[PDB]
C-alpha cells in the first residue's frame, strides 16, 4: 500500500480499507499534508518514533474493533501483534515497536522467540498459536478446547473504554504459550508463585471523569473521611495517609489510589504530570496539591475498585514492620510495599 | 514585508499593521521564536503546508474583519482570495493553498481563469470582480447595482461564529459571475437544475457547546423520543434510527444530525475523531459511542436546524425504495440518499 | 550529565536526582523517545529554542520547589539564574535564555555585570549575592542583616499558584543590589522616581478559573453593574466602560481588567488569543465576543484584586485631560493612560 | 503516480517510465531511504523547495532527453514548461518554481497568461503554444511554418553540456508568441530596441575543464599577454585589465571574461565563490586570489568566445566616457559599462 | 537587519554591505531558498549549530578581510570577537560560539572577563582593548606604542591560505592582555614557563596541494629515503619511523609530520578521516594505507618546515627514556613524546 492510497483510506474509509485510490500528498515534518479539493490539508501530525509517511500508515491500519486494554498486554510482555496493529491512544503511537505482516517497511523477519499476541478474529491466527513458542491468544468467545482465563469486562475501543459493545457486555478469554507449552489455567490457586487469585483488574477510570462503581466508593466521594471510615471500620488501616492522603507538609503523604485523587479533585485542584504515558496498571504522577501548596515528585497511583483494595488490606495481617506483599492485578504480580503505617504500590 | 517586520506588527498589533519595526527571530523546525526583552518567546508554531517563516507571515496578516464562514467558500469552489488572506482556525493554517497580492512569496501570477473571492471592503474589490472571468463578490451591503443572493446571518470572526457585529446583525450579499457573465439570482427557483430554493444553512454550531435555537430543538433535547416524536407527528419518519441513532449493534444505526449527536452527549459520552478538518457543511466522523460500544468509521453529520430538517424530511413523498434527493444546504446541492427507511447525507 | 542519564531521572525520580543509569533514547525532530520495557515512548517534546536532547536536560534540572512568580522576576530584569534552572509552563520552556552551573552546553562563562537571581535555597547562593554587581537574592525568611522587602503570599510551585506549601503561608524576601550597593528598602515612600508605594501585586488569575477574593469582588460577580456602581459610588469612574467593558461598537471598549472580563464570560463566551505569552504583570489579548461581534487587536488586561483597583481610580484627581500615571505594580513601575473618561493600562 | 510507484521507477527505470510496481519507503527530512532487498539505502537527497516526497517524484520526471541550456530560458522568462519538468543540475533543483499536467501536488490551475515553454516532442506541445498568449516554443527541426531563429549547437543532457546526440550535431529552433502574437524573426537588424544582431552565444564552459575552442583561445592560453596582445593588435583594449585582470591591489582589476580566469588557474589557485548558483549568461563570483591575496566580492564573468568578445570590444568605437553598452547575448540584451579604460558587464 | 535584508546583500552586495533593499525568502529546514527572478533557489544551506535564518545572517557578515589563521587564535583561546565574526571555512561554519556587536540575536550582554579579540581595523577596536580584562589585539601595523609579537606571515583570506595581499606580504602583530596588564613581549627568552622561543609556525598546507617550501624539502620529496637521511646526516634521528612512516604492520609506524603523508601520497593513497575538522596547529587523522592496509585510529600530524622539525630534534639531546619535550608553535606550548625511538606530538 503506498502513501496515497494510504491517505486515501483514511480520508474515505476512516481507516485502511484497502479500497483502491490515490490522493495527492506532501509530508513535512511530522505533518501528513493531503490536497483535497485543491485545498492542503494536514490529516496526520506524527508522534511516533516512526518516519512520518510510514507512521500514517500505521495509524490507517489501527485496530477499529475492541480489544483489551493494552495495560494488559503490558502486563503479559506482548512483544509485537500477529498480523495486526494497535494505537495507544494514551500514548498518541502504535503500541509494540515492531511489526508483523502489517507494514513492509516496518515488519520483522522472524518472530519466533519473541511473544506473540494472536487475535481469533484474525484468520489463522489460532493456528499461528498453536505452533508458536511463546504468546497469548485471545478470543471474544470461550474455546473448550483451549486453557483459557477471563479478563475483565472492559476493553478498549478506539481509545475509548467500553463495558458494552452493541449493548452486549465486553468479553475477552486468554491463552497463553511459553517455551512451547500451554500454560495450563485453573479455578484456583496464584498465578505466580512467591518471589494473588489472578483475579484482580484495575478499573481503568479517568480522574477527568472519575465516577463510584460500587455504594462503597459512592460513600467515600460524600461522606466525611471519619464518617466512612467509620461505617467500614476501616479504623486500624492508615486510610487517612494512604488513601485520602495528607497535605500538611511539602511532601503529599501517602494518596497512592485514584479514587483517592478524585475525592480531593473536588475541593482542590490536583494538578498531576505525567512524563511516561501509556495504558499501565500502576501510574506515576508528579503531583501538585493547588491548595496546599503540597506535592510529591513520584508518587503512584492505582486504580483499583475501593472495595478491592479495602479488602487487599484486610487480608494483610498488618503485624510485621517492612514486609513486601506481593499483589496479583491485571494479571501480574506487582509489589507493595507495606510497613504497619504507610501501604503503597511500588514502582516495578 | 521582513520577518522580523511581520514579527513586530504580530507582537506589536496583534496582526499586520504595516507598522515600522523589527524583532530578533528565529526560525527552528516549525517554531518561531521571538527574541524579548533578551528572553526567548515562541510567538507562532507552524502547521500549514509552508515554510515556517512564511506561515508567520500569511498567518500576521490574516483577515481580523468579520465575513463569511469558509465552508460556504468551499462550496462555492474559491480558488483564491483577492488581496487578502483567510485563516481556518478549524485547520489551523490559511485558507486557499494560494495567495494574490499578499505575500511575495507565495502571490501566484495569474489567477486569470481561476475562480475569485473579491471582497467590496478592499480597495479596488469590485472594479476587479466585474471584470474577473469566474469569481464571486461579497458585500455587507445590499447593492442594487449587482445581482444578489443574501447568505446567513452569522460570520466567522476570528474563528468564533457570531450572529452580531457591535450588536448589530451579521449580514452578507453574494455576488457570482461564471465564464465572464453575471449569474442572475431571482426570488423563487432551484439554485441548481438536476442532476432546492438555495434557501437552507447549516446552524454552525460545537458539540462541545451546542444550543437549541427553536422550541423544537429544546423539545428535541428534553423530551423523551417518543413523547417528541408524538408532540410534531413525526411518527413515520424513522427520525428513532436517522436523527436519535441506534447504539445497540455494533455499528451505529443513523446518528446524522448534528443536534442528535448533542443529546447523545447528555448521558453517553460520544468520543468524535475528524481525519480532515475545516469548516464544512457536511462533516465525516469516526464516532465511537462510550456506553454501549456502538460505533462507525464513517458516519456523516449535518448541523441543520432540526426544523428546517423536519420539511425537508415532509416534502419527501417517501414512496420509493431507493431515491437519492438532492438538497441544496449554504448555496451547494448536496445530495442525501433514502430508502423509506433511513435518510443519510451522502459523502459528496 | 549524559542524555540517557537525564532520561533515567525524569523517569524515575521525576526530575534530576543525580542518580546513577541509563535509558535507551531517540532523538527525533523536537521528540525524546525513550526504549522502556522494549516500547518506545515520547517521553518529552521540544518548544523551547534549545536542541532537543539539551532542551530535556533543562527541564529535568527545573525547580521542583516553590518560587516567586516569574513575573516578578521579569519586572527585576532578571538576566539569568545562579546555580539553577526556572521553567515556565507558561511559556511552555525556560525562563532566562541563558544558564550558569546548570547544563555544560549552554552555561555562559561570565555573568559579571549581567542581572543575576540568586536562590538562598542553594549552598553558596548568599555568599555570591553579596559579591556580584547587579542581582536579587531571595529568602523565604527574613534576613535581619540584609535590607529586604517582601513579595506577594503566592508562588510558582510547578507552575501551579499557590498561596500555602503544606498549609503554610508563602512568604519570599527580596534583597537587592545594583552598581555594586545594596539597594536599601525603607517601609516608606515610592520603589521608584518620576519618570507607588511598591505594594501593589497582580493576582495571578486564570479566566478559565477565575474567584473573587473579596466580598466586593463577589458583588462585582453577582450584582448588576448599576446596583454595584451604587453600593461602592463608584458613580464618576467610568467603570462602565473601564472594567465592565462595551460591546455596542465593533472595538470592544475599555475591558483591561482580568474580573471584567471573567464576569462577562459568565453570558457571553470570550475568545482570548495571545502570541506572546509566558507570566506577565500585563497582558496582551486579541479579545473577540462571541454574543456582539466586538472585538479588539490590542486589548491589555490586568488582574489586580478589584478592591485595589478601586483605590488607584479614587487615588486619581482626575481633573486632568491627558494625563500618564504612573502606578507601581508587582515591584515595577508600569504607567496608565488616563482621560478623564477611559483609564487603561498601557503596552509598556 | 504515488511515492512507491516513483521510487520503484527511479530505481529500475532510472527516472519516470510508469511502469507497475511499489517499493517500501521512508521519508526522514530531506532524505528518501528505499527498503531494497530488506537493506535501507538513500535515494534521493531533497535540496529544492518542495516537500521531499514531492521532490523525488518531479526529480524522478525530469526530462532525460536532451534541451537548450537552462540560462536561455531564463533569458527568455520562462514561467512554466508545458507537460514536462526540467532539471537543473547546477542549481540541484527544479527550474521552475511551478509544473503544469506533470505533478499533481504542484501543478498550477491556469497558466493562461504566464510565459509557457512548449517542446515540439511533446504530443499536444504545438497545438498548445499556437493558441497560447506568452511563450516559446521549441523544435530540433526547423518548421518552414513558423518564424523561427536558432540557437546555439550545444544543450544540456542530464546536466551535461554536449554538442551532439549520437555524433549527430545539436540543433534547436525556437519560435515566440507575445500578447497572443508571433514574433517574427528576420534575417537581420537587432532583437531589442534601444533602451545586437541576437547571435552572441556564451561558450558553457567550465573553469574545472576549460577548453579553447579558437586558435586564438589556445594563444591566450599559452603566448605571454605582451606577445599576444601583438599578435592580434589588442594595443589600445585595456585587455590587460579586462580579460587578463590585475591582482597588484586588494581589488582584483578586471577580470571579466572566464577563458581569463582558467589563464590564471594554469599559475594561480583562484577559489571562486557564488551564493546564487545556476545555469546564466552572466554569474557573479567572489573571487580571491592564492598568489596575490587580491579579491573582489562582487566580480561578473560572462564566457564569450574570446574572438568574438574581440569584435565586440572592436566594434566599440570607445571615444566616449562613460557610455553603457547594450551587448545582446543568448537571446537577450545585456547592458555592458565602457569608461575608455575598463569594459565590464553590469549586474543586470 | 532583517532576513530579507540579509539575503539581499548575500546577494548583491557578496557579503553584508547595509545597504537597503529586500528579496523574498523561505526557511526550509538548514535551507535559505531565495525567490530571485520568480525561481527559488537555495543560497545557504546551514550546517552551523544556530537557526538556520540567524546562521545566514553570520555568514553573510563574515570577515572578507585577510585575518591571521584561527589556529592561531584557537591558540591564544579566543573567547569572542569584538564587532566582527570570523568564519571557519574547515569547519563550515562561524569561529567563536558567541558574538558581539553583530547578531541581535546571538550577541552576548558581558563578556567582560571572556578573552576578547579585536582588529586594529575595526573602528573603536584598539579604544575596547586598552581597556578590557583578557583579550589579544591585532594590527596589520607595529605600534610602536604597543608591546607586540609578528606573527607567521601568511593569512585567512575567505579561507584561502594567502601569503601576499595585493603582491603586499601578509603582516600581523599581536598584543595581549591578561588580568587586566598587557603582556610584555621581548626579544628573548620562551614564551610559556616551565610545566620554546615562541617562533615556530606551522606551514597551512594541504595534502591535496602540498608543496615543498625549501631545498630540503624538495630534497624529501625526490630522494629515496637513504638518500635524503644522508645528505643531512639525520642517521641517528629515527626519521624513518617518525617521519616517513612505516607500513608493514597492520598499525601504521609514526608519520607524524605533514610533509611526509604528502610524499607517501605519491606512491601510495593515503585516506585521511577527521571527525574534528577546524583549523588548528595539530590535528588527528584516522589514515589507513591503500597499498599496505597499514592504518590508525588515531594519528597527531603537525605541519611543520621539515627545516624547523630537524633543528627541534638537534636541540633534543636524546639520551634520556621517556622525556616529554614542549614545543612552542603558533603562539602555544604543545608537548611531544619522545623515547630515544619515536618522536611524537601528543593529542594536547
Amino acid at each position: 500500500s503506498s502513501l496515497e492510497n494510504v491517505v486515501y483510506n483514511l480520508v474515505n474509509a476512516g481507516h485502511f480499507d484497502g479500497r483502491a485510490g490515490e490522493l495527492p500528498c506532501a509530508v513535512i515534518g511530522e505533518k501528513v499534508i493531503a490536497k483535497i479539493q485543491n485545498e492542503d490539508v494536514v490529516v496526520f501530525k506524527n508522534n511516533t518514533p516512526f518516519p512520518t509517511n510510514v507512521a500514517v500508515e500505521l495509524f490507517a491500519k489501527r485496530s477499529i474493533r475492541p480489544h483489551p486494554e493494552l495495560k494488559l498486554f503490558r502486563n503479559l510482555n506482548i512483544d509485537v501483534c500477529w498480523s495486526h496493529v494497535l494505537w495507544d491512544y494514551a500514548k498518541d503511537s502504535v503500541f509494540c515497536s515492531s511489526t508483523y505482516k502489517v507494514c513492509k517497511y516496518t515488519d520483522l523477519q522472524c518472530i519466533e522467540s519473541l511473544n506473540v499476541l494472536f487475535d481469533g478474529r484474525d484468520n489463522g491466527a489460532l493456528e499461528a498459536f498453536k505452533k508458536c513458542r511463546n504468546g497469548v491468544y485471545i478470543n471474544t468467545t470461550k474455546i473448550k478446547s483451549l486453557s483459557m482465563i477471563k479478563g475483565p469486562q472492559r476493553a478498549d475501543l478506539n481509545g475509548v473504554v467500553v463495558e458494552k459493545v452493541g449493548d452486549s457486555d465486553v468479553e475477552f478469554w486468554f491463552a497463553v504459550r511459553k517455551d512451547g507449552d500451554d500454560v495450563i489455567f485453573s479455578r484456583t490457586g496464584s498465578l505466580e508463585p512467591s518471589h494473588a487469585r489472578g483475579t484482580i483488574f484495575t478499573q481503568s477510570r479517568l480522574l477527568s471523569s472519575f465516577t463510584p462503581r460500587s455504594e462503597m466508593e459512592k460513600d467515600f466521594m460524600d461522606l466525611d473521611d471519619d464518617v466512612f471510615i467509620a461505617k467500614y471500620s476501616l479504623q486500624d488501616y492508615a486510610f487517612e495517609h494512604v488513601v485520602y492522603g495528607s497535605f500538611n507538609q511539602k511532601i503529599i503523604g501517602g494518596l497512592h489510589l485514584l479514587i483517592g485523587l478524585a475525592r480531593r479533585q473536588q475541593k482542590s485542584n490536583l494538578v498531576i504530570q505525567e512524563f511516561v504515558t501509556y495504558d499501565s496498571s500502576i501510574h506515576s504522577y508528579f503531583i501538585t496539591d493547588e491548595n496546599s501548596g503540597s506535592s510529591k515528585s513520584v508518587c503512584t497511583v492505582i486504580d483499583l475498585l475501593l472495595d478491592d483494595f479495602v479488602d487487599i488490606v484486610k487480608s494483610l495481617n498488618l503485624k510485621c514492620v517492612s514486609k513486601v506483599v506481593n499483589v496479583n492485578v491485571d494479571f501480574k504480580d506487582f509489589q507493595f510495599m507495606l510497613w504497619c503505617n504507610e501501604e503503597k504500590v511500588m514502582t516495578f
